[PDB]
């Protein structure tokens, strides 16, 4: 993930892109296509364009550049939003309840144990592997939030 | 992240937990407390409880068990939803447009180049490092979606 400061930098820069999204979009695609002409082959609508001046004059290329950067902006904003979801829970557990990361592991093991006990026939190896991994990813996320709160070691 | 199949298994098992959330919650906490008595110290409301019969009768313990599993269920659902966000984009780019991951690298570089060019002084080393990381994480997510689609190149 990104740190809180890193996310701020990402969102700040993207506000500048959004102030001229069309121009950014155009320049990005032109830069892509001139540095890596093989990428232009993938765009049926304008793979015939041969020069930068031809690319600049293409209204469709400009439209597509906007579509691409708009979609990416959304993706980045959603990533940032998702990474912020556990902030309040990590805050309360780190500083109010005072819970080591290790205790999150203990409760994860307990969850797995209970599921196995209560669901004979319905919590097979694959299902158990999936849940184990989901809970591990959760713990890692909380650990990264702890780090943003000044707990590392 | 988890595979689509792994997410299905996780969400399927959780539906069973939600069919008896209170009972699951209670058993999880009792398991946690009996395997790891030190964890019980963290709960001021019932850290005095000593026997299984006591923990099983405790209203407060059953209540907190439900709070914990309800919150975890929401977290897991949001994670699953987030991991599914890029599915349509990966689908079109893998099988319709046929775009190698390497080409996502090229467009990432092009983005960074354009940002640097258009915002001298407003895209310093740290900001550039942050954006580089964000784009790398995006690429890695698309790569994981490509893998779920059987798509190598
Ligand atoms: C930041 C990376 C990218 C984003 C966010 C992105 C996003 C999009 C979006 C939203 C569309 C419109 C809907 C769709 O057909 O899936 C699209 C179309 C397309 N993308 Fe991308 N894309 C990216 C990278 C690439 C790269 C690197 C290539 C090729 C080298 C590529 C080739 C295409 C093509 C050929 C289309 C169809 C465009 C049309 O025919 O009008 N994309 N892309
Ligand atoms: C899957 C892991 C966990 C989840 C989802 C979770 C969630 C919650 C939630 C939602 C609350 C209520 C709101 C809040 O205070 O932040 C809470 C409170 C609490 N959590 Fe957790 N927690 C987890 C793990 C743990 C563990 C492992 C411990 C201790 C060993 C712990 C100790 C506490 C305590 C002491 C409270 C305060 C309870 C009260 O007021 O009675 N938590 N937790």
């Amino acid at each position: 993930g990104l740190s809180d400061g890193e996310w701020q930098q990402v969102l700040n820069v993207w506000g500048k892109v959004e102030a001229d999204i069309a121009g950014h979009g155009q320049e990005v695609l032109i830069r892509l296509f001139t540095g890596h002409p093989e990428t232009l082959e993938k765009f049926d609508k304008f793979k015939h364009l041969k020069t930068e001046a031809e690319m600049k004059a293409s209204e469709d290329l400009k439209k597509h550049g906007t579509v691409v950067l708009t979609a990416l902006g959304g993706i980045l904003k959603e990533d940032g939003h998702h990474e912020a979801e556990l902030k309040p829970l990590a805050q309360s557990h780190a500083t109010k309840h005072k819970i080591p990361i290790k205790y999150l592991e203990f409760i994860s093991d307990a969850i797995i144990h209970v599921l196995h006990s209560k669901h004979p026939g319905d919590f097979g190896a694959d299902a158990q592997g999936a849940m184990t991994k989901a809970l591990e990813l959760f713990r890692n996320d909380i650990a990264a939030k702890y780090k943003e709160l000044g707990f590392q070691g």
